[PDB]
């Protein structure tokens, strides 16, 4: 099987300069010609070329080459020592295509999708990042089917033939990497807009989206124009070319892609309106427009040598996308929502058998690392520039990186150089973050002694499968001190008096001296996860309290509500475990009693500090986990929660309505009372489960956003009133015609905790409105029944079978999709032997299948052996 290596690169024996296409689309086929421009860098070596296409034909100068093909590969060993042209044709049935890589169709029309080795499903082509080209793209098509044809670039050319075909040629003048190619071909309707640069040229701004899908684009367009504006202004960076194109498209194996000039989009991150879309929906698509442009810069401009370094462009833009986003509206709730996505997804991710660096050293399939450690452990470490460096110092360190590298394809260690270039400083150890996996854990200790207060703390992080040997990293640790009625209390480090400082642990263990300590003090520590570890301080349930109530960084608030809450599952675990009546919780009970009625906090973050922590974040660093107990621990505390509080859960709902005072579109504002109604009806329907014919009997009236109408069926989604069913029924009626609509009720479908959930799910998969095909209806559907606690974990196994089965159907038609579901098993090792055993033979029948992908093989080989 082969590997792939990061101490094996190599630069390319051959550069292509000059990448001239023409696609001559038909029914069925479409037919590929290519013309490259060929220099020799290291002359008489074989050319090769990487390719899967139907090949008709291959030329060298004309002539017909010398050639031999196998596998995906195309050599041709006789090459001219000076500058040549090769010739390819291919031929593509883009409607057999369900992989959604490669050109391929949906709806009707023709897309494409080359990240980040797709372009060789097209033609043959030395299909690296590396390898930069001047592409031009001549598309002919039959005119009715086919009006709208487009590709990067600018449009230099195109007219009509005299058969009911035309033409269109694009020149894109950018030298780039294959990856990001696209083109689109397809009766698609347009929505036209502009922003003008700093400089004061016009971009043109076009969304193309089906006739149909194009009343709900206009957030998008608003979106993106924020995020033109602000790159301007806070990276100092402008567009490069007049023209600026998304294309939204309804299959699609990823969020969105940074097609230079033509970004292809997932239609779920490019339409909105209240009636159909979440505010959460409309949050996303701000992200991911503004993440999509941003690539413009970092990833486009300045792109990756090899895929290894993939987190140099997506950490950096994951980055950039949530300043963006913490800049427009909320920056402290919108920073806690990322930590907690991080910890629920990441942390999990580092501790199991998938765990990699960030920059990982080896790689089967690259498909299987678009991980959340690439991206958001990615952005941490991009995060930890600007906290060590400050913004200034992060500009300065992006000024350099640009006037550098514009142009090039680096790796992670340039952007470091030019961080600690730009700034004069040493960033060696900083390195570690690329090359060692793992979440570090920081133990601490600290002491009021004379005025100082001493703060002592060990950094580890443990062995994951590619690497034992951990060094002590470069760790900053944000602290601030309360003192008994807790308010700040300033002190001295490093010269300076102040209420806060960052202490960079850079040791396997220092000890910290903040002097000047006048009063008895309980730290705050990591302010604003200013590391993406574990700490392990030892707080008092009243210390808890103290920062809960008092402190002024939202991260420690917050993270003393998550102490308290998993403290509380671990005492119903012990009782449930000893078959004793439950833990009264008095201390905790007083705790959210404060934060339900405190009328200062922002209601989002409220909301934020009433969500208790996820399984897999309770189960975090047990062993012979039995998933059903935690889930059990934690429902019975959630229910705890839900009857203490009825009265007051009803009372807050009530001034949620009141406050948000009927303006139900989205606004950021009106965003944050409807979030924390959300999570009162969800305790309301705990409590008191017959609330749900109450509910239906109005619905109509509360039905006045999709943000209400989701609030509420994800309220009573786990009850077992026939109503519930009654309201999913007629929920996929009213939406039938609205395929991001039908994603939400597939996903209340197998997301429920009713005990039949699974014997829906099975129904679902024949809804007329479900496809397997498709990624978003798939994920939605089983992925979620993956994440489905009490059901994928049934004792039985029948929740093991039923993904098993899943993941080897999909296999056949989209490896993708199904490497990503087969990590639903990735907790083997650690659960109780029973379903052990259970998950065992479901990952031996996947690897039994003849013709497995390479995808799916790769996470079945490192979860089982
Ligand atoms: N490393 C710099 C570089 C190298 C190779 C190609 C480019 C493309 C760019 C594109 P273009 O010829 O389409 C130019 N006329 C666009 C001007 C423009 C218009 C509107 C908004 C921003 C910029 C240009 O030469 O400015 C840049
Ligand atoms: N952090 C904001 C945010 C939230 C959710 C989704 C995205 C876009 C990103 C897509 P991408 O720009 O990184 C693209 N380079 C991924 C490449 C890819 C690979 C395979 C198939 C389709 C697309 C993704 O799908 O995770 C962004
Ligand atoms: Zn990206």
């Amino acid at each position: 099987k082969t590997v792939h290596y990061l101490k094996d690169y190599q630069t390319p024996a051959y550069h292509i300069l000059k990448t001239d296409l023409h696609f001559d689309i038909n029914e069925p086929q479409t037919v590929v010609k290519s013309r490259l421009t060929v220099e020799p860098q290291r002359v008489g070596e074989p050319l090769v070329l990487d390719g899967s296409a139907k090949l008709l034909s291959v030329k060298i100068n004309g002539a017909a080459a010398d050639y031999v093909l196998e596998g995906e590969t195309l050599t041709i060993a006789g090459v001219p020592s000076e500058r040549f042209t090769v010739e390819v044709e291919t031929e593509i049935l883009p409607a057999e295509n369900k992989s959604l890589m490669g050109l391929y169709a949906s709806g009707g029309n023709l897309f494409t999708q080359c990240e980040p080795e797709g372009f060789r499903k097209i033609t043959f082509y030395i299909d690296r990042p590396d390898v930069m080209s001047k592409f031009t793209t001549t598309i002919v098509a039959d005119k009715k089917r086919y009006p709208v044809l487009l590709s990067n670039g600018n449009k230099i050319d195109g007219g009509e033939f005299s058969d009911g075909r035309h033409w269109v040629k694009w020149e894109d003048p950018f030298s780039k990497p294959s990856y990001l190619f696209a083109l689109v071909a397809g009766d698609l309707a347009v929505t036209e807009d502009y922003f003008t640069t700093m400089s004061g040229r016009n971009v043109k701004i076009e969304f193309y989206t089906t006739e149909a899908d194009k009343p709900k684009v206009g957030f998008a367009v608003e979106s993106l124009k924020n995020a033109m504006k602000w790159d301007e202004t806070r990276f100092g960076l402008e567009y490069d070319l007049d023209i600026f194109m998304v294309v939204a498209v309804g299959d699609f194996n990823m969020g969105a892609m940074e097609n230079k000039g033509l970004n292809i989009f997932n239609t779920k991150f490019v339409l909105a309106d209240s009636r159909t879309a979440t505010d959460t929906d409309f949050e996303g698509i701000e992200s991911v427009v503004g993440h999509e442009y941003f690539h413009n810069w970092t990833g486009n401009r300045v792109t990756c040598r090899d895929w290894f370094q993939l987190s140099l462009k997506e950490g950096l833009t994951v980055f950039r996308d949530q300043e963006f986003s913490g800049d427009r509206a909320s920056r402290a709730v919108r920073r806690i929502e990322n930590i907690r996505l991080l910890r629920q997804h990441q942390f999990p991710e580092d501790a199991g058998p998938t765990a990699h660096p960030v920059r990982p050293a080896s790689y089967e399939e690259m498909n299987n690392f678009y991980t959340m450690t690439v991206y958001e452990k990615g952005a941490e470490v991009v995060r930890m520039y600007h906290t060590l460096l400050g913004e200034e110092g992060f500009q300065k360190g992006m000024k350099l990186y640009f006037q550098r590298h514009d142009g090039q394809a680096v790796t992670c260690d340039d952007f470091r150089a030019a961080m600690a270039d730009a700034n004069g400083i040493n960033l060696d150890q900083f390195a570690l973050w690329y090359s060692q996996a793992g979440t570090p854990v920081l133990e601490a200790e600290g002491r009021l002694k004379n005025n100082i207060f001493e703060l002592t703390v060990k950094q580890t992080v443990p062995p994951t499968p590619d690497m034992t040997d951990k060094q002590p990293m470069m760790i900053p640790v944000k602290v601030g001190l309360l003192n008994r009625n807790g308010e700040a209390v300033a002190f001295d480090y490093q010269g300076k008096r102040a209420t806060e400082a960052v202490l960079l642990l850079t040791e396997a263990e220092q000890t910290f001296l903040l002097e000047g300590v006048t009063e008895a003090v309980v730290p705050s520590l990591l302010r604003g996860f200013s590391a993406p570890v574990h700490l392990n301080y030892p707080y008092s349930d009243d210390d808890l309290l103290l920062l809960l109530a008092h402190d002024s960084d939202a991260f420690t608030r917050w993270e003393a509500a998550q102490t308290l809450y998993r403290r509380a599952v671990a005492a119903n675990l012990a009782t449930l475990s000893d078959g004793v009546e439950l833990p009264k919780h008095e201390k905790l009970l007083a705790a959210v009693e404060k934060v339900i009625s405190d009328d200062l906090l922002d209601n989002a973050f409220k909301a934020l500090l009433l969500g208790v922590p996820s399984e897999a974040e309770l189960w975090d660093g047990a062993e012979n986990i039995d998933p059903l107990r935690y889930h059990q621990a934690r429902e019975a505390l959630l229910d705890t929660l839900a009857v203490h509080f009825l009265p007051k859960w009803h009372e807050l709902n009530r001034q949620a309505a009141k406050q948000e005072n009927q303006s139900y579109e989205y606004s950021p504002e009106a965003a944050g009372w409807r979030t924390l109604r959300n999570v009162c009806r969800a305790f309301v329907l705990r409590a008191d489960p017959a609330h749900i014919e109450t509910v239906a009997e109005k619905y109509g009236e509360m039905a006045q956003n999709m943000t209400h109408e989701w609030g509420i069926l994800s309220a009573v989604n786990g009850n077992e009133s026939d109503t519930r069913n009654r309201l999913l029924a007629q929920f996929a009626d009213k939406f039938s015609d609205d395929a991001l609509v039908m994603d939400k009720y597939f996903a209340l479908v197998g997301s429920s905790r009713r005990s039949d959930t699974l014997q829906q799910v099975r129904t679902a998969l024949q809804h007329p409105k479900f496809s397997l095909e498709n990624p978003n209806k798939a994920r939605s559907l089983i992925g979620s029944f993956s994440r489905n606690v009490p059901h994928f974990h049934a004792e039985d196994g029948s929740g093991y079978r039923f993904i098993a089965d899943k993941v080897i159907e999909i296999d056949r038609f989209n490896p993708q999709v199904a490497a990503r579901l087969v990590q639903a098993f990735n907790l083997c090792n650690k659960l109780e032997p029973h379903r052990k055993n259970l998950v065992k033979q479901a990952l031996q029948r996947i690897r039994a299948q003849e013709g497995l992908s390479k995808d799916v093989g790769e996470i079945v080989g490192k979860i089982l052996d």
